[PDB]
């Protein structure tokens, strides 16, 4: 069960290929996704070569135990992949054609800074560690790389499954390692975003601005504070549908700015009343009348600035 | 062992049959369902044939290790199915009758656009990959296909377990694959829907409309904003019982429209008061009196339109 | 090994018996419960008979491999039971006495229509499939059926562990199946129900009725709407302790009726004010005075009707 | 292998000892705790005795397969313990010294009646079933019983790991069973209890009592009802940190009483206003002035009574 | 196989080294983290030595079964690590160079007292138990200790992976144990902290202080109580992002103090009104005017004190 010796002083290329059968369970929080696929490997072990005339067979089938197979692993997997050998076939030249069906919870990092308009690149990193007797490098057989059309990620759009053909060969713990990058590109499709999240949140915010057409401090306090409780309650409602990140996101910025417009509104309401009370009613009414065009315009600009900064 | 050699240039039919023992744990979010069933396969391996006179037995029982068994897999499963061989029986001609009891978390997509009146078609896809020496196709033995009467999905109605008899044989990674479609049809039975979700939500909304029989801006602000907080609180309460989807659903549309009727009501309340204040009390009262019939009628039409658009 | 041949044309009775060691983890939502128990089986395999004089032994102990054992399974289990053979003992006549300790997540349906006064019957169904050479039927050895006194289900009262002695023998996929019904009876013991759920919910409701001793529309709107938000908030608080079902439950009906009494109260408040406003103050006060006895009495009757309808 | 024969008509004592390596994951809801430990057993199998002169060795090491080992199990475990044999050592007399490292989710019942001042006794029950040929009893070797000092349960204080030396030998399914009680004593250490739970809850309650220094029914209704919503909201906030039990707990009683003080306060507010309105202002003010000392004193007594009843 | 005999009366040093491949899934609540890594061990077994001239090979590769390997375990792991041997290489002197890839859920305690500015030290404890025939001690080969640069913990900053070179050799259950401390240092990086948690919480608090520029008791009660409900609602919103601990944390203290400033504000509001009412309007206005500078300054000091006490 030794590796195949070299003809000359060359490494062994193992011709890889992942075919996605069923991609599912993307955990935006944990930055994981479970995948169920085919892994196809191919190398040349001349020890296993045969004359198809004497053998009377075109292709000899082997058990994993019977022949030498390279130790292929995944870099960013949670635990060991649940792989099951489908077929091992040796052509007369000694070309081994290996196939296995596996399933693994992959760990690719996610970027929600542009949420819900963010797009991702999910990584599946294939490694192989060079042995003492001979060095091993990974190749990409593009014919054996693809994805099933049924493969779905609800709320996403599966764009492309490609692979960086060039391996990232490097040194590790005194041995050569050959790494390959398999990239799954998914772009978000949150259709019900503006009616589920933005629209009711803008309604609750606009309700507060009716305090610029009112003069009752008691009515204005109710308007601005009560809508503020409504805003918070609504955020607890859409808490589920929102990115729980240590960094500021696009949607997250909008929401923040909204809490600020509640604060500024309160200040107005308080000032209008203080001026009214301090017998400066002309200034009081001037402000409430200005706020009527000021608050909507400033909101619109600040939101245009935001969108520009994130995109 | 090796596969059984052909009489002629025909393929080997493996006569499949799934009998649902206990279907359970449907995760509307993950679009999964766990199933516990019997898988029955049958093929003819003439190598295993015998004279029942000399053997002194009518049917010989075998261990999976002892004889060749086809590599049958599921396409849309999360991990490998937890199968346990029940019985392997060979008749004197070499007809193998295999039976196993398995359990697997299946991944069929779900459609909640018509919630809570939606119905589903759960798929269980059976494959087999053709070997180098001989090609393999799947057949459906309808006698060995059914479901237990006890099989329950709480809140659903299990209608039919059928299978597309015709296999979808296709090319994959340079080998013949034979696919079978087993379909489980379930139609929703949400009995407590109108009293758990719709009725209290309509009450909270009607309470707001009492502001059309009021003239106190301070009472109307309390009525329309406070019921709005009640609406949001109620949604957090029924949050559990509602479809968390990236697309707009039926119930989801109703709810949206309700947040809009809160916004429109506030506008009314604000306008009635502004006219009252601007010494146009006739216009103010005309509106509040109109809103009295306007809001209920428009709600009813818009809800009739909705139902028609979704069904 | 082969099954034991019949003396005559009789089936083989396997004398079953489940002894519950530790019953736990009942998931009211999933309708599951995990159980840890002993399964005792006994049959007569005359091939294994011996003369205790020559053998010099009263009982011979065997390994599962060494002797024939019937394929016993559970019908309503999630996955395969984690069983471990305790002891296999053969008496001189050939009577095999098998014992194993297992653990399985059982799937019995639950009925919460009468919550929190509901009682359940948890089912553990034992099957055995008849072989080609001989048919097999299950018997109940009542001596080997019981439960440990320590066995607890927090919030329940474990009443009785009994079994329908008569097996439900039936045809399946062309073979005889012998089914047994093991029934675990548990009756709910929700002691802190009236102070955790009912009492604070009645207080929040009574607070609203103080609007019948008030004449301030502005105070009444606060009373009826604010307590309504308090009711909803309280429901979110007891959300945990309540049955999440597709059907209407007892507690669920009470709660519904309460949302209706909020609606009716609002109507009153609105009417009293409209009459007061429309210079019909005599009618206005007549209603508020009537509501004072009307609301409590109607509540009491409607609640008496409810209890009668559910019990 | 067979069990060791007796010298005389005596049973075999298996000298047990559990050493807690890492105790963790206590699920107050499920009444479970996961433990990682050493199990040390010792018995005398004279068949394995040797003369250390001829053998030239002091202690012979054996594989579990090679020698007879007693079937030791846990009573209250969820599934079978994940045990791994560390060492098996036989002294010249035939004294087997077995050691294994295991991990199991134990199921001990919990008592939260005195929460957050409750203390628990976690049980680990060791059994062994007597064989047909000889009976087996369990002994405690106190030298081999202890716990690591690092062993932590966050929010608890691990007091003592002791064992009831005397086994509870009993009859089960016609065989002798020998049970041992290993007790882990943990006393609660909820430090941030009064500032996380009690203090903000008393503040929200006191705010309501400011209604005794007010005469505005409209202000009092806001005070007593709004603080009531604040109380409910706060309970939803500390919902996580509170015992979800079918029985009444200490903290649970305090909370209940608080909902009652809200009810009584509302009654006051309503009565004071009704008397004021019914031109009995002297009685109205007498009550509000009394409530000022009445509510705090009654709260303090009722809370003293409570604490006395639970402790 | 047996362990390697000593040259003299010296123990066997096993030269350890952990290289972190992918560190992930840190459960702040459970105080656990899952890690996927390489474990490299090396010792000298002279029985395995060879002359590379006669063997004609530089390094001989072995199967775990073929040669003796030390029983290395982890102390603070939940269950047994999912290890898979990568390579076993023996140099001519008998130096075994072992490598395995493992994955384990580690259990290190966490300190959130300084949250969200807290830093942690995650522990991975390696043990080996001395055998009867020879004692074993662990050494650290610093060359074989490191971490991949891709290794991420979202919201944290992975600072250093080091190891206490000196083993903590001790007596346990009458045998020598050799323990090693591998330390992973992570410092928190909560970027969106002040806008996600602090800023909206300060806004809700400031809104309450506008009651010092108001004289309407009815407006002040709404201001202070309503913002109090907003505070509680906001805490339920950031409940997810906050440390659930039995001890007081930094952020936890800030929040507490905020509930106290709500209480103090209510007292003010109530006092100002009582003095106004008791015909002492000069004192009433003096207080409200003082509170205007008093509340902000006292808040700032108390927060400066806090920060100093925690840091
Ligand atoms: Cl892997
Ligand atoms: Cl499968
Ligand atoms: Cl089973
Ligand atoms: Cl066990
Ligand atoms: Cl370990």
């Amino acid at each position: 069960v030794s590796p195949p010796p070299p003809i000359a002083d060359e490494p062994l290329t193992v011709n890889t290929g992942i075919y996605l059968i069923e991609c599912y369970s993307l955990d935006d929080k944990a930055e994981t996704f479970k995948v169920n696929a085919f892994l196809s490997l191919s190398w040349k072990d001349r020890r296993l070569a045969f004359d198809p005339v004497r053998s009377g067979v075109r292709v000899k089938t082997y058990e994993p135990e019977a022949i030498w197979i390279p130790e292929i692993r995944f870099v960013n997997v949670e635990n060991a992949r649940d792989a099951d050998v489908v077929d091992i076939s040796v052509s007369p030249d000694g070309t081994v054609q290996y196939l296995e069906r596996f399933s693994a919870r992959v760990l690719s990092p996610l970027d929600f800074r542009r949420y819900p308009f963010d797009s991702q690149t999910l990584h599946i990193y294939l490694i192989v560690r060079s042995v003492d007797t001979r060095n091993i490098v990974l190749a990409v057989d593009l014919e054996k790389v693809g994805k099933n059309d049924d493969v779905f990620l609800t709320g996403w759009d599966i764009e492309s499954f490609t692979a960086v053909v060039k391996p990232a060969n490097f040194a590790l713990e005194d041995r050569l390692e050959s790494k390959l990058d398999y990239q799954l590109r998914i772009s978000r499709m949150y259709f019900s975003y503006i009616p589920n999240i933005i629209l009711p949140m803008l309604f609750i915010l606009f309700i507060s601005w009716t305090a610029f057409w009112s003069t009752s401090y008691e009515a204005n306090v109710t308007l601005v504070v009560s809508t503020l409780i409504a805003h918070i309650a609504f955020n607890i409602l859409v808490e589920t549908n929102l990115p729980k990140t240590p960094y500021m996101t696009y949607t997250g910025a909008i929401i923040f700015m909204i809490y600020l417009f509640y604060f500024v509104a309160v200040i107005e309401v308080t000032v209008q009343h203080y001026l009214k009370v301090e017998s400066q009613p002309a200034r009081a009414a001037s402000i409430t009348r200005a706020s009527r065009i000021a608050f909507p315009v400033v909101f619109l600009l600040a939101n245009i600035i935001l969108a520009f900064l994130f995109f």
